[PDB]
């Protein structure tokens, strides 16, 4: 492929194991804060929101007192894996993502997706791009 479009497209938006269902959202950053490739549904993220996740990889923890924001919307923290994958929750939705060499791999969810669905759909892709070497 020679657009990371085509990843969020065919990796992070398709039917999920053809249930009919699909992430609400999704993106690739890299681990500057730079946009790859984002769904046109993915919110307006703001700068710092995006900072704070890249510390997050960096030191597992410090999201803890304020939540994960993105796009003004909060999200607790829920078990992740520290310096691969931080996971959050909002209602019956939430976030996960999963931290590559050079990347980081957004998925956003909504019911009646369930968390694991998420996780699945962007380890899979993260662990793509980390075969790859990146
Ligand atoms: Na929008």
């Amino acid at each position: 492929s020679g657009s990371w479009q085509t990843y969020v497209d065919d990796h992070l938006m398709c039917d999920i194991e053809g249930t009919g269902q699909h992430l609400t959202s999704a993106a690739i950053f890299g681990t500057d804060g730079t946009v790859w490739a984002k769904s046109a549904s993915f919110p307006e993220f703001k700068p710092n929101e995006i900072d704070a996740i890249i510390k997050e990889f960096n030191e597992a923890g410090q999201l803890a007192p304020t939540g994960l924001f993105l796009g003004g919307a909060k999200y607790m923290v829920i078990q992740g894996e520290a310096g691969a994958v931080i996971r959050g929750k909002k209602g019956a939705g939430g976030i996960c993502i999963k931290k590559t060499g050079q990347a980081m791999v957004f998925g956003i969810y909504d019911e009646p997706v369930a968390p694991g669905q998420c996780n699945m759909v962007v380890e899979r892709l993260g662990d793509y791009l980390l075969d790859q070497g990146m």
